């Protein structure tokens, strides 16, 4: 028997409109990209509704776990929400509060200035710290198989799948090539290189374009749009093949520990603060920690960074995107009653693509997907695979980068 004492949820924001619409995306397909109901990068109403489903589900299961009351609003900081400054993250926090505790108006805290980046969600972005250029380069290239040419060489079945969905042979980038005595290939038409600077890593060309476009197809599906990918994505094998290109870029750029440890350090500190038993104390964002429930509205990069830094690996059954809209990395502190010891469990909770496509209300009898994770570095584990509080504490202390803390 274990008793749930605390939960921290790091969530990607919900479904949002594509953040840019470029000439290159026009040039790789003869077809017209469907337009979205909100501004570039904003949360869609359906995106908010899907988040509220997770909030409602989390209320049900946390009531069943005895952590929140069945009726009424949580009292005095029992639930806290922090969100990145972006509209889509702020609105994700509002949607989660609306599902978790409807009509309770739980405050969605942000940093003071909502017009500039919050270093909690990436300390490299405000120059708190810097990447190690040489070491990051070598690390990403090794994980790519030794070169980006080697990386794309194995993924060419998936690139051909993307070309079919695009009808790439009939695109402007194809047809305006000269001459035509040569076949059309995304990877060869758009050579891909790794670019590393003190504040960012990125991939150029086909690799980054493919990661973006396959995510757009998935967002079209989750948004309920009539025919994602111009109706040329027709079974789950095709979805899994397409999104493998997106997961592969995040594996290189955001999971690689030489990037992830730095980029995740502020979130590691906040998470460890929320999970550690201590007298309640007002801290960052004016939130009092520890408390019962902390929900943090961030981004796919944050999920990937935390997984890379903590050595948490996952694939999501029925959800082709490893870092899907509204995907939740769920940290829990459990007290084992046999000796009143403290234990940390980590999970990935997510809506399957069909649960998004169908706008399926979630509940105890229709739950989201959930993957139980293990901290690979943990040396002190209980019968349920949880890491001891002290073991988890050492892992975070070893994984974090002190220069990157706030
Ligand atoms: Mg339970
Ligand atoms: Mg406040
Ligand atoms: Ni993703």
């Amino acid at each position: 028997e274990l008793k749930l004492e605390s939960v921290v949820i790091v969530s990607r924001h919900g479904v949002r409109a594509p953040t840019k619409a470029t000439q290159l995306m026009q040039d790789v397909t003869p077809d017209a990209w469907p337009t979205w109901p909100v501004k570039l990068g904003w949360l869609t109403p359906r995106g908010g509704e899907l988040i509220a489903y997770l909030g409602h589900y989390q209320r049900q299961r946390l009531v069943a776990d005895g952590l929140l009351a069945k009726k009424g609003c949580p009292q005095s900081g029992q639930v806290a929400i922090i969100a990145d400054v972006d509209e889509r993250t702020r609105k994700t926090g509002e949607a989660f509060a609306a599902g978790l505790a409807p009509d309770c108006a739980i405050t969605v805290h942000t940093q003071a200035d909502t017009s500039s980046p919050d270093p909690l969600f990436n300390p490299l972005k405000t120059g708190v710290c810097q990447l190690d250029n040489a070491n990051v380069t070598d690390a990403i290239l090794s994980r790519a198989g030794g070169s980006i040419a080697d990386f794309t060489g194995h993924r060419q079945t998936a690139f051909r799948e993307l070309e079919r969905v695009l009808n790439f042979p009939q695109s402007n980038l194809c047809l305006k090539r000269e001459k035509q005595d040569e076949s059309c290939s995304l990877t060869q038409a758009l050579p891909s290189e790794l670019k590393v600077s003190a504040d960012n890593v990125s991939l150029t060309g086909a690799v980054s374009l493919a990661s973006m476009l396959t995510e757009i197809f998935l967002l079209q599906q989750a948004q309920g749009m009539p025919e994602p990918g111009w109706g040329r994505i027709t079974d789950s094998h095709q979805w899994n093949t397409l999104l493998s290109l997106h997961n592969a870029q995040f594996y290189l750029l955001q999971r690689t520990p030489e990037v992830a440890r730095s980029r995740a350090t502020p979130l590691l500190d906040l998470i460890k603060t929320a999970l550690t038993p201590h007298p309640p104390q007002k801290q960052a964002y004016g939130v009092t920690l520890p408390t019962s429930v902390l929900f943090i509205a961030g981004h796919d990069t944050n999920l990937a960074n935390l997984g890379g830094a903590l050595e948490l690996n996952w694939t999501l059954p029925g959800q082709p995107d490893n870092t899907p809209p509204g995907g939740e990395l769920v940290f829990e502190r459990w007290r084992r009653l046999s000796d009143n010891s403290q234990w940390i469990q980590v999970s990935l909770v997510f809506q399957t693509l069909q649960q998004m496509r169908d706008k399926t209300p979630l509940s105890l009898n229709t739950p989201p997907g959930e993957v139980k994770l293990t901290l690979a570095g943990c040396e002190e584990r209980n019968a349920q695979g949880m890491c001891s509080l002290a073991g988890f504490t050492q892992i975070v202390n070893e994984a974090r980068i002190p220069a990157c803390s706030l």
